[PDB]
C-alpha cells in the first residue's frame, strides 16, 4: 500500500517538519530517502476528491467535486464545481471553483486532444489525440483545495520543462525535486530565489519535438514543484485553479497560442531598438550632456539618454531638483534636436512626509484616495528613496487618472519619451509598513511558500493591505503589471505616439504593455552567460522586449567582459548598458582603443540590423511570434537543440555564438541540419573605425575561431535580411539606403520580408499605414513581392544586394533588364556582391549567370 517508486512520492508534510508518527496520523507513508525526496507521501489510497454528476455542456463538460475526509490544512473547502470549455482545437480551459461563494479570480476535424476524467480519486485526463500521448494527468496525487491552499499535480511527457520565471535558471528547469517560488520580490539575481516577476505557465516537449502549454491563471504566492517521475506539482496559497491548456503541437504554436490568451507583445517604437545608455550617478545635466557628446565624438549611436534617480528632488517622482538639474527641460529640448530620446526611472512609491500642500503627487494622491490602505483605512507607509511613501493602488480607476495626469504635468514641463518603471515589486526597505502588520491569515497563512525571507511581507508591503480590486495578498504579484498597464496608457495620453515602457516586476501577460530588463545582475562572467536563457525565458512568455544590463550592473566590469558583454547584448531585443553608483564606467568610450572598436564593430552590426529586427517584432506583435528564440523552437525535431541555451536565434535565420567565458579564443556552438553562411562576408559599412564563409551541418557542434573582436553569427541557407546604412542614431539611419543579404540554399532559393512603418504612430495596421514587401530568391534571379504599399515605404532606396552561396562567377549581372554599373564576386567566399538603384516600393528583378 505503501509501495511507491521513490520518484514518483508526492510529499505528503509540504507544510512542516514532521515525525513518522505524525506522517502515519494523516495517513501518510513514511520511508526514509537513502540519501529532495520526501520522506512523508501519500498512498495511492489517500483520501482525495470523488466526481460526480459529470454532465455535458454545448462548451465541454460540467461536475461536482466532493471530498469526504479533510486534509492537514484548515478550510478544506468540501464542495468544488469542475468546468470543462474546449475553446478552441489548439486550447482546453478548465476551473475548479466553490460554487458557494465568489472567491479571487485574476482580472484577465476535430480538436488536437482529447479529455477524460478519473472518478475517485478524481483526475483530469488530457491525451495528445494524433499519438495517444498523456499530457496532462491529475490523478498521479490528490487534489487539495482549502481557502489558503490550492495543490494540483500532473505527470510530464518528458524530462523537459520550461517556463515558470523569474527565475536564474537554466532554460530547461531541472527536474530533481525543484522548488520554484512564484512571489515578486525584490533581490539581485541569485539561483534558486523568487525574482522580481512571476509567470505561471509551462512549455512541455515531448518525445519527437512535439510540445504542449500549461498556463494557471492564478496570481496568488505559489511553488511549483517539480520531480524526476516526471511530474509536477502546483501549489497556490489562494484563488481559484483556472487552467489553460495549448495543443500545439510546434513548439512555437504553444508560444502562439499562449500569447492568444494573455496577449500579443506591444510594437516598440524603432528608436526603442537603438541603443541605450544610462548610469546611476550621471548628477548632472552638464554630466549627462558628456555622455552624448562623449559617445558621438568616438562613433558610437545612442538612440537614448537616460537618468537615474539622480534627476529628482531628494529622490521624488515628477520634479527635478535645482542645482544640477536646473536645465533639464533644456536638456531634453536638445537631445530632440540632435534626433535622440529621452528615458528616467519612475518609482510607485509616493513621498508622504513633506509638508501638506508642498508636493502634488502626494497631496492629490491623498484628496482622490489612490493608495494602498491599511486596517484602520489610511494609506499604508512604507520607505523607499525619498524617505517615508504610500504606494498607489493601480487596480483603483481613481488611480489610473491621477497617474494620467503626473505623467501628463511632469511631460509638460520635461518632454521625456518613455518611462523606466522600478520599484514595483513593489518593494519597500523595511517590512511591511513603518506600523508593522497586523495578526491575521494573510499575513501569517497556513502554508508559506519557499520566499526568500520565510514571509510575504520581506522587502514588501502587508499582504493584508487593501486594494480597489482586493487584499494585496492576492494581487501582489500583479503590481508590476498595474503599473505598466496604467504607464502604458499615461504615455499615450501624453504623447500621442508608441508608449515605451520598461518594467522590472512582471507577470503573464506583460509583454501586451512593455518590455523588461533582468535587474540587478553582477558584472561577472556567470551572469553573462546566464543571461543569454534568461533573455530566451522572456521571449517564450510574450516579452520580446528584453535584455541585461550590458557589462553588468553591480560591481566593477572588466574591459575583455564587457567587450564579451556587447558584443552578445548587441543581440538583446532592448539593449541597454547601465552601472551603479558605486561601480567604475563602462560607457563604450571609456575602454581602449581595441576595446572601442570591438564595441563600436557590435553597435554598427545592430543598428545594421534594425529594419530586420524591426521586422522580427512586428511578427511578434501580429502573430505572436518571439524574437530571440531558442534553437529547440526552430528546430524542436532534433532532440540536440533542447538542452542548448548560450546560443540564439534572432528569427529563424540568425544564430548567435557568443563566448562567455574569460580568456576564450573560440568558441563551441552546435548548427543544426543547414548550410549557415557566416554573416563576416556580408559587407557592412560603419562611421568609424572597426574562417570558413559557410557552415555545411549534418546537426552537430562546430567549433569556431573567436578572437577578442569576433562575434559568431551564422545567415541561415535560404533566408533574406534586410539591412540599412549607418548613423549614431535611428533618425539618422532611417534615412539612408538599404541592402539585401540572400543566403541561397543549394537549390538556389531564399525567401524574407521587411516591414515598414513611420516608427512611432499608434494604429498603424488598423489604419494601413505601413508598407510590407517580400523578397523571394529563385533560379538565378531575386524579384519583390508587394504586399502593401504606402507613402512610409515608398522612397526607401535598395542600393546593394549581397548573395551568398554563388558557385561560379557570373559573367553578367542585370538589373531590371540592364548590366548594373559594378559588382563583385569572390571565388573564395562565394559571394556577389551587387550594385542596384532600386526603390523597395517598385517590383524589380535582379538578375545574374
Ligand atoms: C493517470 O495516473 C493514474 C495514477 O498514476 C494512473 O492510474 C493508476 O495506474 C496504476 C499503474 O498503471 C494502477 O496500478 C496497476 O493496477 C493494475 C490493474 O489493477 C495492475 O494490473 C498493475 O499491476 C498496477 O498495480 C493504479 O490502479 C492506478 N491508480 C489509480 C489512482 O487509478 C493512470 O494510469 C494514469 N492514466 C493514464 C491514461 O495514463
Ligand atoms: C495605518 O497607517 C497610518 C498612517 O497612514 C498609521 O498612523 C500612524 O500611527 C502611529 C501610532 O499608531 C503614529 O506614531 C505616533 O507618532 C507620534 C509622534 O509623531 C508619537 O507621539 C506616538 O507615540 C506614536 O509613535 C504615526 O504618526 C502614524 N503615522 C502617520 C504618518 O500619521 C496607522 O498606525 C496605521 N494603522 C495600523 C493599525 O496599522
Ligand atoms: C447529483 O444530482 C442529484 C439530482 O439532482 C437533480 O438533477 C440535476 C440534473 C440538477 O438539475 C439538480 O438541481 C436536481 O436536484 C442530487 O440528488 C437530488 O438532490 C435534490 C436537491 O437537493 C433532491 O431534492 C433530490 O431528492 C435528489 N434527487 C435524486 C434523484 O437523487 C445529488 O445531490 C447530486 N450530487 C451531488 C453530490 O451534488
Ligand atoms: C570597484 O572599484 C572601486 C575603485 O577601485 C579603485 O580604482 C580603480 C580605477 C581600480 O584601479 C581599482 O583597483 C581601485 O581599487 C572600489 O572602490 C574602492 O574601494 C576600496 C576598498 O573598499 C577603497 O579603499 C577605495 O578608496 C575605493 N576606490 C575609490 C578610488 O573609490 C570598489 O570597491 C570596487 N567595487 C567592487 C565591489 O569590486
Ligand atoms: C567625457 O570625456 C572627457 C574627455 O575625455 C572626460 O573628461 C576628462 O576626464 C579626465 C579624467 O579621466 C580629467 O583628468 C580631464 O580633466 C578630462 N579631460 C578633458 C579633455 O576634459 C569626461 O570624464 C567624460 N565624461 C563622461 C560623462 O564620460
Ligand atoms: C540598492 C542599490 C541598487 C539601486 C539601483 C537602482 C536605483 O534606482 N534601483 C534598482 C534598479 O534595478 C537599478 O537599475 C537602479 O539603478
Ligand atoms: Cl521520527
Ligand atoms: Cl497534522
Ligand atoms: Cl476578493
Ligand atoms: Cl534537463
Ligand atoms: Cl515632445
Ligand atoms: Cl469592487
Ligand atoms: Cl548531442
Ligand atoms: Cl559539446
Ligand atoms: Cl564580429
Amino acid at each position: 500500500q505503501c509501495d511507491v517508486p521513490p520518484n514518483s512520492r508526492f510529499d505528503c508534510a509540504p507544510d512542516k517538519a514532521i515525525t513518522q508518527e505524525q506522517c502515519e496520523a494523516r495517513g501518510c507513508c513514511y520511508i526514509p530517502a537513502k540519501q529532495g525526496q520526501p520522506w512523508c507521501f501519500f498512498p495511492p489510497s489517500y483520501p482525495s476528491y470523488k466526481l460526480e454528476n459529470l454532465s455535458s455542456s454545448e462548451m465541454g463538460y460540467t461536475a461536482t467535486l466532493t471530498r469526504t475526509t479533510p486534509t492537514f490544512f484548515p478550510k478544506d473547502i468540501l464542495t468544488l464545481r469542475l468546468d470543462v470549455m474546449m475553446e478552441t482545437e489548439n486550447r482546453l480551459h478548465f476551473t475548479i471553483k466553490d460554487p458557494a461563494n465568489r472567491r479571487y479570480e485574476v482580472p484577465l476535424p476535430s480538436p488536437l486532444y482529447s479529455v477524460e476524467f478519473s472518478e475517485e480519486p478524481f483526475g483530469v485526463i488530457v491525451h495528445r489525440q494524433l499519438d495517444g500521448r498523456v499530457l496532462l494527468n491529475t490523478t498521479v496525487a490528490p487534489l487539495f483545495f482549502a481557502d489558503q491552499f490550492l495543490q494540483l499535480s500532473t505527470s510530464l511527457p518528458s524530462q523537459y520543462i520550461t517556463g515558470l520565471a523569474e527565475h536564474l535558471s537554466p532554460l530547461m528547469l531541472s527536474t530533481s525535486w525543484t522548488r520554484i517560488t512564484l512571489w515578486n520580490r525584490d533581490l539581485a539575481p541569485t539561483p534558486g530565489a523568487n525574482l522580481y516577476g512571476s509567470h505561471p505557465f509551462y512549455l512541455a516537449l515531448e518525445d519527437g519535438g512535439s510540445a504542449h502549454g500549461v498556463f494557471l491563471l492564478n496570481s496568488n504566492a505559489m511553488d511549483v514543484v517539480l520531480q524526476p517521475s516526471p511530474a509536477l506539482s502546483w501549489r497556490s496559497t489562494g484563488g481559484i485553479l483556472d487552467v489553460y491548456i495549448f495543443l500545439g503541437p510546434e513548439p512555437k504554436s504553444v508560444v502562439q497560442q499562449y500569447l492568444d490568451v494573455v496577449g500579443y507583445p506591444f510594437m516598440p517604437p524603432y528608436w526603442g531598438l537603438g541603443f541605450h545608455l544610462c548610469r546611476w550617478g550621471y548628477s548632472s545635466t552638464a554630466i549627462t550632456r558628456q555622455v552624448v557628446e562623449n559617445m558621438t565624438r568616438a562613433h558610437f549611436p545612442l538612440d537614448v539618454q537616460w537618468n537615474d534617480l539622480d534627476y529628482m528632488d531628494s529622490r521624488r517622482d515628477f520634479t527635478f531638483n535645482k542645482d544640477g538639474f536646473r536645465d533639464f527641460p533644456a536638456m531634453v529640448q536638445e537631445l530632440h534636436q540632435g534626433g535622440r530620446r529621452y528615458m528616467m526611472i519612475v518609482d510607485p512609491a509616493i513621498s508622504s512626509s513633506g509638508p501638506a500642500g508642498s508636493y502634488r503627487p502626494y497631496d492629490e494622491g491623498l484628496r482622490r484616495g489612490v493608495f494602498i490602505t491599511n486596517e484602520t483605512g489610511q494609506p499604508l507607509i512604507g520607505k523607499v528613496w525619498p524617505g517615508s511613501t504610500a504606494f498607489p493602488d493601480f487596480t483603483n480607476p481613481t488611480a489610473l487618472a491621477w497617474w494620467e495626469d503626473m505623467v501628463a504635468e511632469f511631460h509638460d514641463q520635461v518632454p521625456f519619451d518613455g518611462m523606466w518603471i522600478d520599484m514595483n515589486e513593489p518593494s519597500n526597505f523595511i517590512r511591511g509598513s513603518e506600523d508593522g502588520c497586523p495578526n491575521n491569515e494573510l499575513e501569517n497563512p497556513p502554508y508559506v511558500p519557499g520566499v526568500v525571507g520565510g514571509t510575504l511581507q520581506a522587502a514588501t508591503i502587508c499582504a493584508s493591505s487593501h486594494q480597489f480590486l482586493s487584499t494585496h495578498y492576492n494581487l501582489h504579484n500583479l503590481y508590476g503589471l498595474t503599473e505598466a498597464i496604467a504607464s502604458h496608457r499615461a504615455l499615450v495620453k501624453a504623447r500621442g505616439t508608441r508608449p515605451f515602457v520598461i518594467s522590472r516586476s512582471t507577470f503573464a501577460g506583460h509583454g501586451r504593455y512593455a518590455g523588461h530588463w533582468t535587474g540587478d545582475v553582477w558584472s561577472s562572467w556567470e551572469q553573462l552567460a546566464s543571461s543569454v536563457p534568461e533573455i530566451l525565458q522572456f521571449n517564450l512568455l510574450g516579452v520580446p522586449l528584453v535584455g541585461a544590463d550590458v557589462c553588468g550592473f553591480l560591481g566593477n566590469t572588466s574591459e575583455e567582459l564587457c567587450v564579451r558583454w556587447t558584443q552578445l547584448g548587441a543581440f538583446y531585443p532592448f539593449m541597454r548598458n547601465h552601472n551603479s553608483l558605486l561601480s567604475l564606467p563602462q560607457e563604450p568610450y571609456s575602454f581602449s582603443e581595441p576595446a572601442q572598436q570591438a564595441m563600436r564593430k557590435a553597435l554598427t552590426l545592430r543598428y545594421a540590423l534594425l529594419p530586420h529586427l524591426y521586422t522580427l517584432f512586428h511578427q511578434a506583435h501580429v502573430a505572436g511570434e518571439t524574437v530571440a528564440r531558442p534553437l529547440f523552437l526552430e528546430f524542436p525535431k532534433d532532440s540536440s537543440t533542447w538542452t542548448v541555451d548560450h546560443q540564439l536565434l534572432w528569427g529563424e535565420a540568425l544564430l548567435i555564438t557568443p563566448v562567455l567565458q574569460a580568456g576564450k579564443a573560440e568558441v563551441t556552438g552546435y548548427f543544426p541540419l543547414g548550410t549557415w553562411y557566416d554573416l563576416q562576408t556580408v559587407p557592412i559599412e560603419a562611421l568609424g573605425s572597426l574562417r570558413e564563409p559557410a557552415i555545411h551541418s549534418e546537426g552537430q557542434w562546430v567549433t569556431l575561431p573567436a578572437p577578442l573582436d569576433t562575434i559568431n553569427v551564422h545567415l541561415r541557407a535560404g533566408y533574406i535580411i534586410p539591412l540599412q546604412g549607418p548613423g549614431l542614431t535611428t533618425t539618422e539611419s532611417r534615412q539612408q539606403p538599404m541592402a539585401l543579404a540572400v543566403a541561397l540554399t543549394k537549390g538556389g532559393e531564399a525567401r524574407g520580408e521587411l516591414f515598414w512603418d513611420d516608427g512611432e504612430s499608434l494604429e498603424v495596421l488598423e489604419r494601413g499605414a505601413y508598407t510590407q514587401v517580400i523578397f523571394l530568391a529563385r533560379n538565378n534571379t531575386i524579384v519583390n513581392e508587394l504586399v502593401r504599399v504606402t507613402s512610409e515605404g515608398a522612397g526607401l532606396q535598395l542600393q546593394k544586394v549581397t548573395v551568398l552561396g554563388v558557385a561560379t562567377a557570373p559573367q553578367q549581372v542585370l538589373s531590371n533588364g540592364v548590366p548594373v554599373s559594378n559588382f563583385t564576386y569572390s571565388p573564395d567566399t562565394k559571394v556577389l556582391d551587387i550594385c542596384v538603384s532600386l526603390l523597395m516600393g517598385e517590383q524589380f528583378l535582379v538578375s545574374w549567370c
